[PDB]
């Protein structure tokens, strides 16, 4: 395909690069087409990039939904999403690139849309986790909205600044982390 | 002198203008220093800013230092230095140049050596905290540096991954974890 292989050529850059890193000139000199190309569906670079951050959250969100089926209690579903999150492909491998391009168009407000819009799917896993639970009482949370904002946040923290020490390791703390964060609940 | 000239003129540089436009050869001249001398003492602009990093690390030490004595206990302390690490990276100058270094060298195994180093002082507070928690019977942890490397990285993810939010909904959101996550640990 083209405009699904241009998707795919950035996304190596952005992440094996940053946002400021890789350029659309990049872009176009390793995937072959011209400039105009990204501007239709492409409006800007940013657009490009907005873009393939919603796939990525729609594949990691689509996978997850195929495997919380291993997991019967919702405390369950909690500790095995962020397990999984230390090894999908899926949207968290572009996190640092995300950072990098919240420090330099925070200053529009087309961007403190977007990437807060793209926020609502993000907190969601853990709104329905955490609602759920609440549905078949596993616990008793009444600021769900706050709870998932922090479990994500927090989550991605441990996903994102960790991400040098053996991936075993990092496994092991994030289920420490779940562990002492859903004791915290109750 | 001459070094620690090169270092505040450096520092500026890197804020005023960000770590890839930064350059040894403006920085020579500002400091009025030669590329020998920095060649000396630093090797490289990646190292010159390491140590840039080190130095921020001491200032950030001594300051939590005066500060952590408004918290008679360690859960104080913990409360406490969340919510200033969330406060004072919100007015960093220097968060930018950084979010540039990393993102950009966090796949080079020279540079990401001593950036562990760096991050290892920073997790050290937590240390401190959780073991004299131990010792005064506020929790009981066997797990120090571990959890210590949790609490981190996840008040981190708090941190970076909010930065849409109006400032008293974060502090709302960083207190309100760490109330969770020090009822986890009772
Ligand atoms: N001249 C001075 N007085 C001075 C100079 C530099 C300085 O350095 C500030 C660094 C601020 C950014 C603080 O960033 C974090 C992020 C996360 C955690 C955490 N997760 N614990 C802790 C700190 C402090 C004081």
């Amino acid at each position: 395909n083209l405009k699904d292989k241009i998707l795919g050529v950035a996304k190596e850059l952005f992440i094996k690069n940053g946002y400021n890193a890789t350029t659309t000139g990049e872009i176009v000199k390793l995937s072959e087409s011209s400039k105009g190309n990204l501007y239709y569906h492409f409006k800007t670079k940013e657009n490009l990039f907005l873009e393939i951050l919603n796939i990525e959250e729609s594949k990691w969100q689509e996978q997850w939904k195929k495997e919380q089926i291993k997991a019967k209690t919702n405390r369950e579903k909690f500790y095995l999403y962020n397990e999984l999150s230390l090894t999908t492909e899926y949207y968290y491998p572009l996190q640092n690139a995300i950072i990098e391009f919240y420090t330099e168009y925070y200053k529009t407000n087309s961007i403190n849309e977007k990437m807060n819009k793209l926020e609502n799917k993000y907190i969601d896993a853990y709104h329905v986790i955490f609602k759920e639970g609440n549905l078949n009482g596993e616990w008793s949370i009444n600021d769900v909205n706050a709870v998932s904002k922090i479990a994500a946040n927090a989550v991605n923290g441990i996903v994102t600044f960790t991400h040098e020490q053996n991936i075993n390791e990092r496994i092991k703390l994030m289920n420490k982390f779940s562990q002492i964060f859903l004791n915290g609940l109750s």
